[PDB]
């Protein structure tokens, strides 16, 4: 006749599919403990020891498998502690759920313990941002929450007051909505406008496509096109893996977490099949300047002509756009700009691997990430931080449609490496999980490390520990004009912090002793969680947005430092290879 | 080679096809003011009487057009009073840009005069919400504004510091991305749900077909799906007129702002068709509590199963499924089900009659509505404001497919009717526009009668003068333990009100006064605006949704007391004819 | 035993002394309106046609009396048609109370009728901002709203569901805290301080007293000083008034709506005594730019050196400060900068008076406000809208110590003249009470004229109709490239306004009308409101901060045509009496 409404509020979770989530407890959120509590054979409760953590974990969540994230704070405190996840979600785009603890009714607005006004806290973060007021309609709210932040693709809060979720409501009144859940109609590309889009990219004499995650169906599309056509690719940062690393007429990403072969291209492109993209960069860094016809796919009306103007605009899925493209198409012979771009990206390519086959020496992050590599199974899910590893990930890992990589794309806030492994591996539990983070980056989430442990989450935690923020050093180095400042600090030894926290590690700082730590790596996460803390070299990993090595453009002086400082004395600018296929830079 | 940055943004508007905006200029809006002085030929410039009005007008333009309305405002209390205007516009989910005049960048932040930060002020209301820092990016920004309002269905908000505007930019730079705005091409209704939905509409005993105004498209398909499984219509009072009035299985809205057959027929049905619907008395009226089985048609993943447990929910359009349904079923024979609508209907209809019908007395809203009737085009477009109004012209107005009707829906603000009626008139000059308004909500944006005289507007005004809050009365006599208060108040007299902005006016306070008056209005509104003030009587309409006239579920004293007071002696309750029949309830 | 909520809520009103309060009832806030019905006899509800006239007149109640202005608004748009008003009273720092109705606690969240999330709109305004959850607790709500209002001189909002109203709460339970309410007792202004500041002030050669309202009780002592001293006094607009006009040394003030004296005597200062002051125009127009030493007298440690480097700054109250200087002073001989400013001064108000005294021919605002001298009570109040009105009204208005006059100081929304005067006529019910506004500001809230008829308020309103923003026309005249836009409009005949909401009204065209029209006026006004409608030309008044008069400062073709314009021939600059007395610049 009757069930606790903090009762039916998890059964709505349940309805839902949501399997596990995040939080720490707190008087004010006891009353959804309670019934998360009764709960614990149907929903799994994930403590933390940081409520930042439990909020990226959510939105990391949702990244890998598209189901909404949940997570939850206790009143004030527990609740603020959420923003850096739940801005990493609004910016991601995924779909959160975030529960706010709040004293109960009767003491609210009495300026008690811990109690404020929390609405106008989460009013910029969240798609829907509510106090919960009535017992009756609370699994309503949370069900309209979850509904919306799907529909949406957002975070949604709900403030609870703690009384609320222990007051009898009528047990028959209450429903969940998931039975009706849909995902979003994907529209269909107009068949003119197709052909229109198709013959503009073939009459081109520098042609590039240029994808996005938007294009995360289309892979096989993508490559196929590539190949047929004679035309490089080029991807946004997360969207490496979506086609091959091997695929040889993939030329990486643009700006600086990107590869010298795709910055290069872009400069030199007369039409860019833009698809599935919101590259944050295009204005700023004028990556279009030079473009003579940008045609865009993109299934967001509020993308079209965003980052240029379009000379062909198909609002449509990526993936039947280029399917579409493809069917009234054939091969095409080989072209100069085609064979100066493969020549271009097998240079750059024998100049990462130079990096990575060193044996001996000083670590630095190229070998670090090579030996990563080579324990890496083939279907391995990489939740990396924010700093230098984004660039030299995006670099030196070798991923195929088989992998996922996530990390906060565009909030971009660090400590974001340890949550999104711990959310791929509950996840995944049968696919091995890599957290690559930077020193400064792990520090700040580094207390979670011990619910890796708790949990029994066997991730494999590889530390950068240069002493900086280097990616800052970097910026610093390019703009200041007095001596660096707050980017070069004290050691911390993350194999004694695993210690403290009862995880396996070890600590390395010679490219030599690579192999054998990372083989017990390997084997130790066959069951537990283990961390490797590789001490690397200061080196600043090469600025593929400052490139000195064209005699026509930099000074002889600045290109032999160049080449010395970056190890690059076997690259060639693009246009060498241009030139040697006729073409003029 | 150089443009004012203003010059641009105007050209941003033009290329969106922007063709008329509102506004009152101020110092720190002087320099947007520039610029559209300079573009008189172009886009036209409507300055209203007060700022509300312009973004009420605005808002009505998106409702009648679909395409995005523009407002604007100077800093500090230009902008705030936008507010009615810019909530209707987020409720009833329509596109508006509002421009919110700033002082300059070099005074910004000094605390001077009517300068504050503004940002703050449109947080809730905007979908987006940006303050210009910079000339050059300044028409892009206003780009992104359009493109995100209509994406998003609601109001974008750009607060430009008056200095960036008069700032030269490159001629070559600025650019609008409306050359790539397209509507989707959606998928077909996915073949084997609408099979099952069909089935189960189709298995009824007692089925209702419930639209919103997400089927405006699908008038022909509704009465056709009516007509051939004889399944009566009900609709949300916004919908009113997709399938025509006329339609002798109409049964009309729910709720409050209702006709009685459709609150009767929905307490008795067992299958409920909710197509492109949001009804927001779903939940709190009950009204579904009886429904056996909830089948659901909406194109919004967010509504799917919102206000109701629903048994199939159909993600498609509203128009192509019901095609879609149509093309699979054929006649079915008249049942008792609907020869019993068809009576109560009917019914009800010569109830309604009987009250316009009267042709002597003292002046009812009924007669009024009975003289609109009398003189208007098929193709009229009635602005109506917040009310009794909205009951009455519900119950009276006699609308077809050519109709529009437009009101405040959701945000229900009073004061829209004058506005709504000004849009009105500029989008459609050949048309004829009626503005239905009570005394409360026609004395709120009275002043904005001189914008008809001004711009030569030939609106037909009709305020309904009961010298009552008359909607408010009738609350305060149902819940209100005390006297009534702040519902009676005293008379303004409209047709000197109008005669004060130059309009042609005329007031009348009996029956036999309306023919005359009418007619002349009708003429005068060939050329020019003009306002009849009807004088009626406090008379509370008939409550639909506390109806005293079924035996069985009211006291004989209760019956007859209804009967006496609502004029509705000859009224039956629908009970009666299912009994005839042969069915009970 | 028990009391209902909503009554124990009027009587923390009353416990407050809240003798009226304004707004619009509305479902949402029928069970305030039911307690209100029940407390006629010891609280005043004014039931205003918009809304705004409501938030507006509270705002005009605090700054007449000081005591907390109370208004109230519907869920929806009735709360937000208060923004206006109240962001007047935060801007205006003035306590205001301001109750918003929101849907019952059942049905919140529910997106149901006119429901939304009403928190997230008052955020930005509101000093105190929250919705009511429990009925036991709301009469401490509503007076932590009254006490924060009243302690940090602004806005409280409170959204009340309009259930908790009339649920019933101990008797015994709750009180009001308006029984420890007081005003502090301040130590005396440091001695050293102001003995240091007096020597810096007497020191100067061209010494200036600046005061703002900060110093409304320091009349007396700021007169004195001046003429012991031979200091001339200049003020910020809204401190007119404080010392009479009449004073010979009063130089009115300084940038736009000023006084030609006060403009030149600042440019030439070489000590400013700053006192009570917040002149939002100092930094923006370099006011003090040859300011030698700038000394600072204020209550709010928040002003100090805000304006200008101050070489001294004393945290005190104004009228103490002001009497420990002039207990420390005595008579000074006239100097040659006294009798150039009271020479400066004799010229300019003899310039005023040529304007006032025209007897014959086509009416200008100057006569219209002589005409209002001549009927003035001496301690008459003066409601001013926002405009050209400002600056003439501040011209030409003979004000003593005995008169109030206010207006929107800071936020400047135009409208306020009507609520102001209603507002003054409800306070002072035996003082004379005037609205000057000009047609824009009187159309905005044209309305709540009839609120006047029905409270039976006897404002004598005065409509200055120039069918133009004048105030906006002269801005464009000055910075714009094109056309004038949104300036010039259609008449509006108010006399006829006023005859429709039942007012007695006159309107008048040329100067000879003035003396009998303006006596019948005073006349009617003994007993009921009367407008009178002032057709006056469009000439722009004497811009003081564009003077052109000085052969040393602009070229003799500048001169003749300034004193063309402005009929300003007999003006002398204020270095031709700098020369006469001995004085360079
Ligand atoms: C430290 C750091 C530095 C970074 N710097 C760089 C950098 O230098 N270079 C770089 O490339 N990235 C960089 N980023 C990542 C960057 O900020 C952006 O997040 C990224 O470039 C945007 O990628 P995207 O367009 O693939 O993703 P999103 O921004 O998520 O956009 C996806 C697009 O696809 C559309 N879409 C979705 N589904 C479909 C569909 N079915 N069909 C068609 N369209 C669809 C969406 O509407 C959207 O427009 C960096 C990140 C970090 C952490
Ligand atoms: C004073 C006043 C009183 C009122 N009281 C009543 C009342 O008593 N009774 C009443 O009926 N109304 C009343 N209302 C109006 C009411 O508040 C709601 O706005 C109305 O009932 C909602 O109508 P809707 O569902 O048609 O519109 P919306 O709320 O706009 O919903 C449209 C729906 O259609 C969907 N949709 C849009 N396009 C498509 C498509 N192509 N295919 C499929 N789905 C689509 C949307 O996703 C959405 O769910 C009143 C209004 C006023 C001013
Ligand atoms: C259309 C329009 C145009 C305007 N333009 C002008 C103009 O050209 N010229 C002009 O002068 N005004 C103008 N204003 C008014 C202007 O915006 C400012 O509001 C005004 O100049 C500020 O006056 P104030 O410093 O007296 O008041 P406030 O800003 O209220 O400042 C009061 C100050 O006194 C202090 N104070 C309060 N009590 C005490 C005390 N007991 N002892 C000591 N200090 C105390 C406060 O801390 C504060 O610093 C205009 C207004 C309008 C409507
Ligand atoms: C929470 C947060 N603070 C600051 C920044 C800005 N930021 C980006 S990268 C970076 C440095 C990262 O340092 P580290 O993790 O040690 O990586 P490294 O570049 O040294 O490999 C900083 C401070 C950020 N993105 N997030
Ligand atoms: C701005 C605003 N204030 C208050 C309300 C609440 N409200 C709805 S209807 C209504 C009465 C309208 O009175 P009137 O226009 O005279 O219509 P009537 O019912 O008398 O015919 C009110 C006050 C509202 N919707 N909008
Ligand atoms: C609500 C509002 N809108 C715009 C402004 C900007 N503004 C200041 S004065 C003014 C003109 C006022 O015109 P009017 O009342 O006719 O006075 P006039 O100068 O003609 O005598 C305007 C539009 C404002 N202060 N408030
Ligand atoms: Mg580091
Ligand atoms: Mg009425
Ligand atoms: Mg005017
Ligand atoms: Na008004």
């Amino acid at each position: 006749t009757n069930i606790l409404a903090g009762a039916a509020v998890i059964k709505v979770l349940e309805a839902w599919g949501v399997d596990h989530l995040y939080g720490i407890p707190g008087g004010s959120i006891n009353s959804i403990m309670d019934a998360l509590s009764a709960e614990r054979d149907r929903i799994h409760y994930i403590q933390v020891r940081h409520e930042e953590v439990g909020a990226m974990a959510a939105a990391a969540d949702a990244k890998l498998t598209g189901k909404i994230g949940v997570c939850f704070g206790s009143a004030g405190p527990g609740g603020t502690h959420l923003m850096n996840g739940l801005y990493d979600a609004r910016e991601d785009h995924v779909p959160v759920l975030a529960l706010i603890g709040q004293f109960g009714t009767t003491g609210m607005n009495m300026d008690t313990f811990q109690e404020m006004n929390e609405n106008p806290i989460y009013a910029d973060v969240a798609d829907y941002n509510v106090t919960a007021v009535n017992a009756a309609t609370l699994p309503h709210v949370i069900d309209e929450a979850i509904r919306r932040a799907y529909a949406h693709q957002g975070v949604a809060v709900v403030q609870i007051p703690v009384d609320l979720p222990w007051q009898q409501i009528p047990a028959e009144d209450w429903y969940a909505s998931a039975n009706s859940y849909q995902t979003p109609l994907l529209p269909e590309p107009d068949v003119q406008a197709v052909t229109r889009l198709t013959q503009t990219l073939l009459a081109a004499e520098r042609p590039l496509i240029y994808y996005g995650i938007g294009a995360r169906k289309a892979g096989k599309e993508l490559e196929q096109l590539s190949k047929t056509l004679k035309i490089p690719l080029m991807s946004t940062y997360p969207a490496k893996g979506i086609v091959a690393d091997r695929y040889p007429a993939y030329l990486g990403s643009a700006n600086r977490v990107a590869q010298k072969p795709a910055n290069e291209a872009l400069a030199q492109a007369d039409v860019v099949l833009f698809v599935g993209n919101n590259y944050p960069f295009a204005e700023v860094s004028k990556a279009f300047k030079n473009t003579r016809y940008f045609l865009q796919i993109d299934i967001d009306p509020a993308k079209l002509g965003k980052r240029h103007k379009t000379d062909i605009a198909v609002l449509a899925d990526a993936q039947k756009t280029l399917a579409a493209i493809l069917a009234q198409v054939s091969e095409r012979e080989s072209t100069p700009w085609w064979q100066a771009n493969l020549a271009n990206v097998k240079n750059w390519r024998a100049y990462l691997a130079s990096l990575e086959d060193k044996q001996e020496g000083p670590l630095q992050a190229y070998q670090v990430l090579r030996a990563v590599n080579k324990i890496a199974e083939p279907d391995a899910i990489y939740s990396i931080d924010v700093g230098d590893i984004n660039l030299n990930a995006n670099r030196h890992l070798k991923l195929t449609p088989s992998n996922r990589h996530i990390t906060s794309n565009l909030f971009a806030t660090m400590g974001v490496g340890i949550p999104g492994a711990i959310a791929a591996k509950l996840n995944y539990p049968e696919r091995q999980v890599f957290n690559l983070a930077g020193d400064g980056g792990a520090s700040m989430t580094m207390q979670d490390l011990a619910t890796q442990v708790q949990y029994h989450l066997p991730v494999i935690n590889v530390v950068f520990t240069n002493c900086q923020y280097g990616w800052i050093k970097d910026e610093q180095e390019d703009t200041n004009q007095n001596d660096f400042i707050g980017v070069e600090f004290n050691d911390i030894d993350f194999s004694k912090i695993a210690d403290g926290v009862h995880m396996q590690a070890f600590r390395v700082n010679k490219i030599e002793q690579l192999p054998d730590v990372f083989e017990q790596a390997k084997a130790i996460a066959q069951h537990e969680p283990v961390l490797i803390d590789a001490v690397i070299t200061g080196d600043r990993p090469l600025p593929a947005e400052k490139l000195r090595l064209d005699s026509a453009m930099s000074s002889a002086a600045d290109i032999e430092a160049f080449k010395q400082r970056y190890e690059a004395q076997d690259l060639q600018p693009l246009s060498t290879y241009l030139k040697q296929f006729g073409l003029d830079d």
